[PDB]
């Protein structure tokens, strides 16, 4: 019974219904042709083999010899690699400096403008929120920026869909991506892609031969424990997003608590996400004398029914407060206090 | 307790060890960096999000403005769609005519020659065996053809790896693909890709930024119930391939049995694969008077603990004899005999 705090898993905590559902192993059509689009607040929605898989879909789908794409400096690495695999020139829109590391809609506007000078920017993309500091840029404004520049906007909602309530039509962006195995409590490699219909005959184009298969996805009907789980949990996730406010509240408390404890949280302040990135000079000093040194932390927690931090990290690290019940939160806060006093 | 005969599943029958393995949910490095390459008899091997996923990998990875690719007329539809998604011109090498529908290394040679006249054939591909009739072309010879033409050969072993023993180095082709969820007793969307090392810095190229991630796969470490199952069953599959001879024997018997029964098996004769495609004019006639008509078959079998044939098909259909124990085979043969006499 390990209290998990790893970001990559608090949101992908597999549902009971989906757990059982995997044992015995459908409205698939109903799902992706009704439920799903409604949930992402958008016209067309499809299920892909993961977010990065969808992110590439549209990139490959709109790329152009010597074209460009603008993505925030906090872009997940798959957003960047999948740009490369599309052969796109990539321009990063710079982040604020410590402790903000924020993606301002203004820098975006410039980046987008500076780039265009260099060529055609076939696409724009913001990681909302970035998996780094848990920062939630101002898409509503950014999406405005992109629209008054005629450069499609893809939102990497990998860390928002399945957690916080979101709607493509709300935001005003053109595309939207989600990851079922980290935010939607699903399993295996699976993802969700949403778009304005206008971009269907573009991305969702069919083969010449097999008029029924969609080329950009390889005519995949992706049946497998993947969707199975995703669907099974979906009802849960539907209701889940309602408590977002308590989740941000909680993560906020745990945050300032750490504050008093001598370790700081950078980025959004107040923060707006269970995923927070901390600076703990103290734990770094200790690590210089501490038992295992660089690993004294992992050691200390792995011995307190706690795990979720890349073992070896003491100075900087990130963590989620998502599933964590107030008591589990407190327990974790206390856990820190202890390890602090322990070493001098 | 349904005796399954569907091709898409006899080989993907999930293993016990892998079944349990999914419950509780590693030498991953050991697997893909030792076991796997050894098993496919090749230098480099990687695990992808499915065969079609790998098939595209190399296609995208070697494509070229206005380039070409030659694939057998029996090519699975994903081999064709994934060619389209790479933007490749596609040239099909014609199959023999009823009842052979065979891919002769000679037509290949011509197709490859005829095409080159039209441009550069960056790649060649044979489905070994095709998922249509279960035909096993003469790759050893075809692979020779391609080599004396300097056109890389990708083998779509979707239906051979995990069933029959195979070795890239044996065949002499450049690439090799397999599907874990239909031949390797795995789950979800997963696949295996194998190649001569010379094609690594090509396909397995890393991003500029993330020097550790491989661009052609999106730096995916594809951890998930996918690999988990695949690995868990692998030991089993390793030994499985040894009985191939009894499998072809069995499927051969069941075949000629159907022969006496008035329904014929086209393609390889003797056939060389548990997957066989049959012609049953008789069942077609019956369907014209029979109870449910076009569905009288599905009806008749769904009522005899048997399923695995696209309901509606009576005139033509395909089936696997893979998992089926002699008695299950016999039972199925008898089942047919019965439904035959039943209707006049
Ligand atoms: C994990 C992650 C992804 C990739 O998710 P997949 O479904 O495995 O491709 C993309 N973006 C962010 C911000 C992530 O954290
Ligand atoms: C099913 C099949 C494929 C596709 O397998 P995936 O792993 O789902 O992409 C490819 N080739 C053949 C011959 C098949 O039968």
């Amino acid at each position: 019974d390990f209290i998990n705090i790893d970001p990559l898993q608090t949101g992908g905590k597999l549902t009971e219904e989906a757990r059982q559902a995997l044992l015995e192993w459908p409205p698939i059509h109903d799902f992706i042709h009704n439920q799903l689009p409604k949930f992402l607040g958008c016209d067309v929605a499809r299920v892909t083999n993961g977010a990065r898989e969808a992110k590439f879909a549209v990139m490959h789908s709109l790329a152009k010899k010597d074209a460009w794409v603008v993505m925030d400096e906090n872009c997940h690495y798959s957003s960047y690699v999948a740009a490369e695999r599309a052969g796109l020139n990539i321009a990063l829109v710079p982040k604020t400096d410590y402790p903000d590391y924020a993606i301002t809609p203004e820098n975006f506007a410039q980046t987008i403008e500076e780039t265009k000078k260099r060529g055609e920017v076939v696409l724009a993309l913001i990681t909302y929120p970035d998996g780094n500091y848990g920062n939630l840029p101002d898409v509503k404004k950014i999406a405005k920026v992109c629209s008054e520049y005629d450069v499609p906007l893809l939102v990497n909602g990998a860390y928002a869909i399945g957690r916080m309530p979101v709607s493509l039509k709300e935001i005003g962006a053109d595309f939207i991506v989600g990851s079922g195995h980290k935010s939607m409590a699903a399993s295996g490699p699976i993802g969700v892609m949403g778009m304005k219909e206008e971009w269907a005959e573009i991305v969702l184009r069919r083969s010449e031969k097999y008029k029924n298969k969609e080329v950009e996805l390889l005519g995949c009907t992706a049946r497998g424990a993947t969707i199975i789980t995703l669907m099974a949990s979906f009802p849960h996730v539907r209701e889940r997003i309602k408590r977002w406010d308590e989740e941000v509240e909680k993560a906020r408390r745990f945050a300032a608590e750490m504050e008093k404890l001598g370790i700081k949280q950078l980025g959004d302040n107040p923060h707006n996400h269970d995923l927070m990135f901390f600076h703990a000079e103290v734990l770094y000093e200790i690590s210089k004398k501490a038992k295992g040194g660089r690993f004294f932390l992992y050691r200390e927690l792995k011995s307190r029914k706690i795990h979720g931090i890349k073992p070896g990290l003491t100075r900087y690290f990130k963590l989620s407060t998502y599933g964590l019940s107030d008591e589990e939160v407190d327990y974790v806060l206390n856990a820190f206090k202890e390890i602090i006093e322990k070493y001098s």
